[PDB]
């Protein structure tokens, strides 16, 4: 009767709070249960670059900005997607200490997905 090793995932698979979980077929991230308004998950941690080379595949944050490209050097904030309209924006984005955050703006329902765009003050700084 064998019991396996445990698998060690990347920090930034590791790091996603219990509440969530990323689905291999879908993409993003998703809450196991209600997850209600005004509920703030962060910071965001990875490397910071210059704006100058940076990519594509996610969100762009000013604090320098976040480099969300690696999972061994990120956290799992690089996993949540950019919301493309207001229907299916859950997050917003901002800074609040020397950091960056995301906080539901809805009342999110177990499986939804969780879609993050800019406060509008963070808007402005970006």
């Amino acid at each position: 009767h064998p019991i396996p090793n445990r698998p060690v995932l990347t920090r930034a698979r590791a790091s996603l709070p219990l509440v969530l979980y990323i689905d291999r077929f879908l993409g993003g991230v998703f809450s196991k249960r209600r997850i209600p308004k005004r509920t703030q998950f962060g910071p965001v941690e990875g490397p910071l670059v210059r704006g100058s080379e940076l990519k594509d595949c996610y969100i762009h944050l000013k604090v320098l900005w976040f480099e969300l490209s690696d999972e061994t050097l990120c956290n799992w904030m690089m996993f949540v997607r950019p919301a493309q309209n207001h229907l299916e924006q859950n997050l917003v984005a901002y800074q609040y200490g020397h950091h960056v955050y995301y906080t539901t703006i809805k009342n999110v329902e177990p499986k939804q997905e969780l879609k993050v765009w800019y406060a509008a003050s963070y808007a402005e700084f970006v």
